[PDB]
């Protein structure tokens, strides 16, 4: 039941999941200015070299694109964090404008796009217990603007014609995720939710500073997507953000400046 139209909205999920209006949820502004600069915060450390892409859907949400989660191949560790998260899936969230589509905000403004890389604590030995413990999930956040194309993104763009209604899901191997990275891996962190339903409050957000650029044509392609399911009526996957929620009691650091 619940999605991003009039009716059933970010502003209507906490009739299903009260916990939308918790002390910890997500997105948030990212004021630059007031996120506190922490010289005690280390490097992240992005091991993809053995990452095993395997599958891309359309969950009538967003697309995914899942990665073989079984052994340690693809992991997030340092920066905040002192587990170790493997690499489950990453998707995207966009607007139906190239002027929004970002559900973390820096100083008010939003991009176009942002891409969210899901990881969980190996610690909780699988992704659906990881969800109910505090320090359950890593997302790494990355924000997409429009300017020139991303290479790295093309073979995604490319396969979407293939999983266009709820419920598609296509062969995706070989998929290298360190073709979305931006060349910096500065960061701001905080303590937050997933942004969708369950919205439950398992995530230790590490968002970088640095966009990537990616081309109108390459956003143009997700915005073909759609909601529903084969067969019923059109209705595009567009604007599937949720907006900023109030940050209440927690501060933002930042791993540089
Ligand atoms: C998250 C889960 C429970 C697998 C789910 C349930 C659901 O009903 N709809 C969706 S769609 C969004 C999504 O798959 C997802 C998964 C993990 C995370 Cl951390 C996030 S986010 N948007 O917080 O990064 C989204 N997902
Ligand atoms: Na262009
Ligand atoms: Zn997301």
């Amino acid at each position: 039941h619940w999605g991003y139209g009039k009716h059933n909205g970010p502003e209507h999920w906490h009739k299903d999941f009260p916990i939308a209006k918790g002390e910890r949820q997500s997105p948030v502004d990212i004021d630059t200015h007031t996120a506190k600069y922490d010289p005690s915060l280390k490097p992240l450390s992005v091991s993809y070299d053995q990452a095993t892409s395997l599958r891309i859907l359309n969950n009538g949400h967003a697309f995914n694109v899942e990665f073989d989660d079984s052994q340690d191949k693809a992991v997030l560790k340092g920066g905040p964090l002192d587990g170790t998260y493997r690499l489950i899936q990453f998707h995207f969230h966009w607007g139906s404008l190239d002027g929004q589509g970002s559900e973390h905000t820096v100083d008010k403004k939003k991009y176009a796009a942002e891409l969210h890389l899901v990881h969980w604590n190996t610690k909780y030995g699988d992704f659906g217990k990881a969800v109910q413990q505090p320090d359950g999930l890593a997302v790494l956040g990355i924000f997409l603007k429009v300017g020139s194309a991303k290479p790295g993104l093309q073979k995604v763009v490319d396969v979407l014609d293939s999983i266009k209604t709820k419920g598609k899901s296509a062969d995706f191997t070989n998929f290298d995720p360190r073709g979305l990275l931006p060349e910096s891996l500065d960061y701001w962190t905080y303590p937050g939710s997933l942004t969708t339903p369950p919205l439950l409050e398992c995530v230790t957000w590490i968002v970088l500073k640095e966009p990537i650029s990616v081309s109108s044509e390459q956003v143009l392609k997700f915005r073909k997507l759609n909601f529903n399911g084969e067969g019923e009526p059109e209705e595009l996957m567009v604007d599937n953000w949720r907006p900023a929620q109030p940050l209440k009691n927690r501060q933002i650091k930042a791993s540089f400046k």
